[PDB]
């Protein structure tokens, strides 16, 4: 079956191609943005939103990766962290972004965000504005 | 940070370390029993629960972690199998039993049931009833 | 002065001593299931029970004799463990194992099993049923 | 799992290393003071307070340590014995004393006292109460 | 203890974590912005704000720091200097920053920027808008 | 600018001045004081009071010049700690004495003793009564 992440969060993986690849901060930089925003939240028992409980596995789901990384780094093998890191770790990239996002700023921001990056990527570079556009507030 | 998966859902990962490994099917049994009986509610873009936003989760991590043993499988190198469908594969296992088990029989039924298997496994054998608590809609 | 434990609970160490030695769990066993679902009971300052107020002073009372124990073993040598962890842990086993049933269970069921169990060891075990009584939900 | 005993009792371990160490009786004249004059409610099948339920426990306990430090003091052997009224004999009389003294005053006399006492030791002794105080009824 | 300075105004050292330390300007910059704007309110007895009476005591914690690496430079020397203008100073350049914006742009507003900061400092150089982000109004 | 930390709560730094260097206890009883009956006061992000506003400042003070004297030591260098701990440090004591009895008595209490203490310490000890004013909470 084809399980698509963001289908009920109002998005999809066709709209998150819009992004580039390298748009994603990496990991280690989303997590410390979840540790500051939300370490007493993600560890609540509250139900606030599904935001959270999507954050909650997809953090333990990066805690596998990394423990699968090491095990083979340490039995098996420089270019398996080579691959986990880049190939993999997109998709975790993916997912942990658009939670953070949704629960610092709404849900609706971020999928018009979404809509309005992808008219500054579709432009061409020589009528392109130079900043990208960036979420706030 | 330590995030507990199931603590939302009023269980801990110590309730759910009692069960045994052999408690819980294989993997491929817990797929296709969530993509036979809940595929439309799952693919569905409805909150339904947060069983469901939950579940989907665990597919999704499922299939992330077979891609690397599949990558791992022919560029190096079996014995990574080995350890990731044993050792590592439980966590995903555990993790798809409790919602499935939660969506088919509710909250309730699973949480007094861990409670029951718990008070049943601890009992050493000599003791203990030879027949383990099945898990039923009561 | 000898202060039965077990006395202002409608027990008495009379009646868990029914119960063979070995039946009580090992005390990892008991500190991972007060763990699982009262572990924010006992850290809450809530008197919710008595059976919270004694089951707080047993924890702390295990976590000194281990200790204690664990200092020996780093200055005098494991046979002190293997004293603590089965003469004088076994009483340590009877509260743990007391406190978390009469509060998962009700005070009143846990006493009439520890009577109910006392039937079933006291029958001489060619007339004795295969199954335990053994405490659950139905 | 991290249990504060005195947490219920609305007191800390902290508020209870607040005092000097010297000041609690000897862990004999805690025993002698509990058996002479709440032995009746000890032993009572009927708790008529929490703290008879903790301060059970408590004897039940030190009768353990003692066991323990006997029982190396039977087969080995003497560094237990100091060591055991140096750690693990200071925590119980702290807590010895502090049931003992709740049962006989009040809580809210007591936490009162152990915020009077040691405020007045860490005072310098020119601009203080001449005398220490002590617990009144 | 672990005395979290900013735990009551909304904020965290995590928070804050996300500026970086040459983000700051110097705490000669910041006690002219503190003069120039309220000096007739902090050196006021009415409280209007505890913003106000962190920012007092964060300048006169600095009037010490200044005053002891005066002492240390003329009788004990040059890399003391260094040391707590950069690696200690930058905590009162936190404390300064934090007090002088929420006085003058609001609580509210500077959490906000935080967050907006934060998205900003997360992003990668390519996508990274040329501008940072800041306060107005 | 000249800032008087004293100012918002009724009293002057010449107030505080006429408590001499002795009257005040060391600066780790101060702290410790403040450690075992605020804490929770403290630590939590309630504005209860300007005071424990203005207090939380002093501790983070306090362990920044600490901090220093530190890194003087193991870098370069004792005499620092006698100019720290005793010339600068009173500076310390007055600030964290002051709150701690503001919140201990209330701000009445307090400047009412300083006034009482003014007056008493003033007076030269022919004439001087030979108890000091303490400070209680009548």
């Amino acid at each position: 079956m084809d399980i698509d992440p963001y289908k009920e969060f109002g998005a999809t993986v066709e709209l998150l191609s819009f992004l580039p690849s390298d748009f994603f901060p990496s990991v280690r930089d989303l997590l410390d943005t979840a540790s500051a925003l939300y370490r007493e939240a993600l560890e609540s028992p509250e139900h606030c939103s599904p935001h959270h409980t999507a954050l909650r596995q997809a953090i333990l789901c990066w805690g596998e990766l990394m423990t699968l990384a090491t095990w083979v780094g340490n039995n098996l093998r420089d270019l398996v962290v080579n691959y986990v890191n880049t190939n993999m770790g997109l998709k975790i990239r993916q997912l942990l972004w658009f939670h953070i996002s949704c629960l610092t700023f709404g849900r609706e921001t971020v999928l018009e965000y979404l809509v309005s990056f992808g008219v500054w990527i579709r432009t061409p570079p020589a009528y392109r504005p130079p900043n990208a556009p960036i979420l706030s507030t």
